């Protein structure tokens, strides 16, 4: 158990807002599914709502590939719900298709290595956890720059593609673009094709 | 000094292949410039050349925004050069517009927290280091999935945009798309505009 | 320094919402003044807003006796502002005449002995601190029961009365009700009068 | 066991004056009852008799709600009886409807955290203890200001209300005034009602 | 176990290139056979290829005396294969009749006492190991001077000769040159003959 | 100081037979010269005299290239002289052109890592030491197989060549055979030449 690629994701538990109501979520609940776990500093700020709404709008595409999306901050679940009941025009979230997890103890942020102890808030950390609870990817941005939802989706599909086809995914790979058979002889097919 | 966002990048030194010749590079050499430092497992493999060539083709766009790009693996600089003298058709790199750094001791990979000790090779780690040597972003992929060069460029520009405009960059932000003045009152302009 | 009657109030510093804007507040800022420092569990809850709006509505009467009122919880300053911008009939605060302090790190609550570590939120603790930073009174309620603003004010006036008259205040003392000269012979004035 | 809200009240045992007779009392004796355990500094002083007579006069209202009242000081039970046999006109108590506990060893005051060790007497600490021996409320005043009997009774009834109705009590709550259902949608009934 | 003459060769395991394909090799695999295990600094260098191609060209003569030849360096198995697929006139190896072992972790070199820790590469160490895994001979050259394949073979035949004839081999012994019966009286045959 | 390639040769001092006379020799005496320091097990044995006479016969060729040759065993200098005064026909040495060093304390063999402690004699270890007292080459044979005088001379001349020409010596290099300029472009001259 550690927040690094190839290791099992640290166990977490807390109260989330799912479908407008308070519900307990843990890492166990995502066994059998891909999980995108992402951390943002604070509710009612600036970059954070733009990421949350972009993930929620794209949520259907994650669910279609067996992937859940969970936003995490150090705020309370009550604050999370108030932010859902704020319209997007006024800096709010509106209706949500993803869970909003409250890390009120700050221990989830601590355990995933994203808590700024001095401030008491998480950096923009993101983790793609597989159905066996193993981390396949992680990314961290400093506070003023939002992440790419499109890139996160691309990555979830790439990992699923390698798992079910046994070919590897080139740089910039998108679905239906060429992949590589990972042995010296069979790889030649790919390299010849794109050059 | 630590490989985490907001901290100073660990010092590194080694021999690189720059413009077909062997040249020593260190973190000091990038003071005053943005640095994209990325790690790949091994020369003469499958995903790795596709990332290296994609970065090299896009290199001019990084240089135009004062950003250097350095690929790092545990292989020797002689191996790096042989891989440059292999054509892309045959799984090689061809002509390179970026440095290829040799981490022959494995200590650079160790110090940036990406070495798999048991195998003796680095995971697909990437670091965006600013002109003061501070890490603004990091990302790690497991071995079978290549990274996005476009996303790396987007991130380098976003960080530069916030540094020179004092507005923050929404999720999915591209140049000329709307940004946010990060105070409650002035932020309203952005939220009204896009909703 | 400790959170006990007769002892000096522990030092605190944090970001507050004062008149709709973010401002740094510390215990030093209340030197020369009386201070009602009260803790509440969470923004956007139930008992909490009623305590905050009752203190705000009564704040002019504390101010006229040189007493500031500061509400404290573990929520962010941004969350406090959002709750201020929520109308009272939707469970918000409306316009505030008191400061709302943000104990985002939880260290203020810890230092004042009111933090439930397991939950990451404060009990309903209240402290009356005199102009020299000494605690004259303290009270704690469990979470489902709100405090009396009326009683808080009475106690502030009573401590002020004894400091400028040298007589002590009986049980249920209100302004202009009889007081006691605190020596044996002189106390009989009081006891003969009320019996 | 600690003198903190949510915790089990420390065990105590000592000799009390009850109906003018000496009688042993322990914390066990109040199992199944609410208990207002209040400490005062010294017999034959000034604020103390006013608090003790106000509690004795209103004791019927506490007994009618299954609540005992026990006054505690470091004086002897013989001193308590002397005080009971002193008329109110002369700064005495007269006939009592409450128990006067002797904490002659000072251990009860010490265990409840209200003993001033250097002076050998207790601050004006009050504890409300439920039928399971858990502390629901504590308050402490510095010596020159008496407590409110009214507010103590308000708080006992408030804690009884939430236990038998499942609704939380707002600031300044009095019996028959409105309460709040402690979930987000259902709480709107309260906030709409009072605004 | 240690890398010293008369001692048992340290255990090694790694991935090698055997006949253009990747295969796991350990010291166990050479039980029953003689083994020339030689280390070289780096693929795609200068002395190194000449040693490897000379041993490969002479490999049939070692094989006819039940002796395998394994070349070892710290380069990856993929790098070895690339060097095999490079023609001899461009500084490559061409077709190989010997195994090329990859000591990617560097632990084989460390265990055989030939690793320069500071540089992360092996000195030119060579070991002749008998069918029971015992070291019969060892040699080390500094980096700019290649070894003699001719001398390696002579030493293998000499050790084999003594094992099946019970006579010892003089300085500069070649097959069919005179040998010595190793007791005082019987040795005079040899000494009378050559003088 | 260690008996390892690249390191300074351990200091030694002892009594030697030189021109049939006893004479002290130390490592300091060979400063400014190349030194072939070779150990053999025992005087009046079998392989040993063949090695010592072959080195003495070829000693002029070592002296012509500024290289001394010093044979070392654990025997006494009196025993060495006895052996010198024994004809070759009878397994002796005869007239010598090299020094015979006595390592009577066994410390020289012990410091050079070639002493078999349980037997009290040295393995067939050879060290080539340069004018600065650095070890360029070491070899060790088990007892029953003599070394090659030819190969030792080849190696001394090879190390001299690279020091005065700056080119590296291929496998099987003999004087006047081709060498390699040790940089990538310039090395092509060699590989094209021999293929």
């Amino acid at each position: 158990t550690a927040p690094a690629v190839t290791q099992h994701a640290p166990y977490f538990k807390g109260t989330a807002v799912v479908n407008g109501e308070f519900k307990d979520l843990s890492l166990d609940d995502f066994k059998g599914k891909y999980l995108v776990l992402f951390f943002y500093p604070l509710d009612f700020t600036f970059v954070c709502p733009t990421e949350i709404v972009a993930f929620s709008d794209k949520a259907n595409e994650f669910h279609d590939v067996n992937c859940e999306v969970v936003a995490v901050s150090v705020d309370s679940h009550f604050c999370h719900l108030a932010w859902i009941n704020t319209p997007r025009k006024n800096g709010g979230l509106g209706h949500m298709n993803i869970a909003l997890l409250s890390d009120l103890t700050k221990q989830i942020s601590r355990d995933y290595g994203v808590l700024l102890e001095g401030s008491g808030l998480a950096l923009r950390g993101l983790f793609i956890i597989d159905p066996n609870g193993v981390i396949k990817h992680l990314s961290v941005n400093d506070l003023p720059v939002g992440r790419s939802v499109e890139e996160t989706l691309r990555l979830v599909k790439a990992f699923q593609y390698v798992e079910t086809h046994g070919e590897v995914c080139p740089a910039n790979w998108t679905p239906d673009s060429p992949t590589i058979k990972p042995s010296p002889a069979a790889s030649k097919e790919y390299f010849q094709k794109v050059n």
